[PDB]
């Protein structure tokens, strides 16, 4: 198990979202962004597929038995949203056209990423023997499904108010929407800070670290956004995390 490729990828993923903060403007694929362009069912497709074959192929090779290691278990759940997140919510997606040029880097990314995550946890993560029981995990696990549970019902919410190939921003209302803007982003956080927890991982963490960044100040833009197109917009809404931002 080399480790200087993992602390690399874990480096790279940090510095991006640092990256991405030091920028302030948005990756600008969805508000913020107005032949160059292709279908947004096809391009989340081809950008966020890496982030499960990578791991479905890892996976692929590993014994069949759940009474067996938590790294590979874990990984499996990194599989499983990433399944959701290609097949499901990208060919069920109902965005605007997306820019080809950003496919390859944002493909760059869940290559480079579905590599450092499902190389780590089956190469080089060690777990103890009762981690089953461990508050890392029981927990770790439970705000697993509870940040997917969150950010999937908001992905939802967010289809549901357009009819296919409609161009339109209307005020986001119902579940978790009411308290802040970024419903979808706040479950996704959540998602990845429970992961980091059960795998107790550095690449992990640093996963989750990325998507705080990224997706905290994609939420701040989009709450900056309803703040200024929306005169009767919910002024008791956050931007991300519930009474605090
Ligand atoms: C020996 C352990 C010393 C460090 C103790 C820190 C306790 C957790 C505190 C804050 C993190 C909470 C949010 C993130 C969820 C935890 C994921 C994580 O940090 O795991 C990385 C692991 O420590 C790599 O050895």
């Amino acid at each position: 198990c080399q480790q200087s490729p993992v602390l690399a990828g874990s480096a790279t993923l940090v510095a991006l979202g640092a990256l991405a903060l030091y920028v302030a403007k948005p990756s600008g694929y969805g508000k913020h962004t107005e032949a160059t362009r292709l279908p947004a069912r096809a391009a989340w497709f081809l950008q966020e597929l890496p982030s499960f074959a990578v791991p479905a192929g890892i996976l692929a090779r590993q014994p069949l038995s759940l009474f067996g290691p938590p790294g590979t278990v874990l990984l499996g759940l990194f599989c499983v949203h990433y399944f959701h997140r290609t097949f499901v919510y990208s060919l069920l997606n109902r965005g605007r056209p997306y820019p080809a040029i950003l496919i390859l880097r944002g493909t760059a990314f869940c290559t480079g990423n579905g590599v450092l995550q499902g190389y780590y946890l089956i190469y080089c993560a060690e777990y103890p023997d009762g981690w089953y029981t461990d508050i890392r995990f029981s927990l770790g696990v439970f705000l697993f499904i509870l940040g997917m549970g969150i950010n999937i019902h908001s992905d939802y919410i967010l289809r549901q108010l357009r009819k296919p190939g409609e161009i339109s921003y209307r005020i986001p209302q119902g579940g978790l929407f009411t308290y802040v803007s970024g419903a979808n982003f706040l479950g996704e956080i959540i998602e990845w800070i429970g992961y980091a927890l059960a795998t107790w991982s550095l690449p992990a963490l640093a996963f989750a670290f990325f998507s705080l960044c990224f997706l905290g100040l994609r939420a701040f833009h989009h709450h900056r956004f309803y703040l200024k197109m929306f005169e009767d917009y919910p002024k008791s809404r956050k931007a991300l995390i519930p009474f605090i931002f």
